[PDB]
């Protein structure tokens, strides 16, 4: 049974649009989105469909690029570091649930190293 996906809006949370955050959507996410290994991360893990019934017993801070994309589109973040933490949560969760050298991990590691290249320099 899947849990509710993370929130993509919150009226109690302050919103902000920064140049670095606009770049995370325009440039960083939207190129990562099109990588051939992106598809497993474009939406919350469906642990029912995937027959991973232990997934949400292990992963208690789920995060995915579909959630991040909707957060960016919603101006949900206060700064770019908040978004970068979500990306790192997504990558870390994959490495926690899985084992080195698994197909899904090789996908995450390819996206993570792309992600690190793209955020190596942000606009000002
Ligand atoms: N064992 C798996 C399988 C996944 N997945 C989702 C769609 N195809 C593979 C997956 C996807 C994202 C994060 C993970 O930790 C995953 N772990």
């Amino acid at each position: 049974m899947n849990p509710p996906p993370p929130e993509t809006s919150n009226p109690n949370k302050p919103k902000r649009q920064t140049n670095q955050l606009q770049y995370l959507l325009r440039v960083v996410l939207k190129t990562l989105w099109k990588h051939q290994f992106a598809w497993p991360f474009q939406q919350p893990v469906d642990a029912v469909k995937l027959n991973l019934p232990d997934y949400y017993k292990i992963i208690k801070t789920p995060m995915d690029m579909g959630t991040i994309k909707k957060r960016l589109e919603n101006n949900y973040y206060w700064n770019a570091q908040e978004c970068i933490q979500d990306f790192n949560t997504m990558f870390t969760n994959c490495y926690i649930y899985n084992k080195p050298g698994d197909d899904i991990v090789l996908m995450a590691e390819a996206l993570e190293k792309l992600f690190l290249q793209k955020i190596n320099e942000l606009p000002t």
